[PDB]
DNA sequence: CCGGTGCCGAGGCCGCTCAATTGGTCGTAGACAGCTCTAGCACCGCTTAAACGCACGTACGCGCTGTCCCCCGCGTTTTAACCGCCAAGGGGATTACTCCCTAGTCTCCAGGCACGTGTCAGATATATACATCCTGTGCATGTACTCGGGATATTGAT
C-alpha cells in the first residue's frame, strides 16, 4: 500500500501511529533531500 | 433617463518547495603532564660589623588668617551666518568570475657566527691629605613694565 497525504503535520501524526503499531514506516517528503529520495526509491524496488 | 447585476480585475489569505546555515561525530598526531636524575647552585642557617634609619628637641620661615576698591562676570537685547535637513547627478568601490604565480611545504646542504670557557692585566673602587670652586649674602643700577598721546592700519555701510 502507498499512502498519500498533504499536510506535514498530518504526516507526522501518521508517523507517530505507525511507530505505535509495527507496520514499518518509510517516507520521502519534500523536506527530504534529493539523495535520500533517490535512495528510498532505489530501495522500494528490489527491496521488500 | 438611472439602477440592478454579471464579468473581470485585484487584494488578501494560507501553504508548501527549495536553497542556504550551524552543532555533532569521526580520527589521528604532534605537544602538554610528568618522572629522572643531576648539577651545580642559588637558597637557607648561622655568625658578626657597621650605618643608616629613627625619634627628641628646637630654631625659624611660609602658609592661613583679617580689611577697602574697582574690573571682570552676569544678564539683557537684536540679528545673521551657520547648522541641519532634503534631494538629485554620477562616479567608483563592490562583487563575482577566470587565469596566472608565487607563498607554502620539506628536503637537502653547509659554512658563519652565537656561545661558552680559560687566561691575565689594567682600569676602577677606596682611603687620606690638600685646596679652591661654587654658594649664600649683600647691594648698585638699568632693562623693562606702565601711562599717555599721536601715527597707521582695519573694518563696515552707502
Amino acid at each position: 500500500v502507498l499512502i498519500y497525504s498533504q499536510m506535514t503535520r498530518m504526516i507526522d501524526l501518521l508517523e507517530e501511529y505507525m511507530v505505535y503499531r509495527k507496520h514499518t514506516y518509510m517516507r520521502l517528503d519534500g523536506s527530504s533531500k534529493i539523495s535520500e529520495r533517490r535512495d528510498m526509491v532505489a530501495d522500494f524496488q528490489n527491496r521488500n
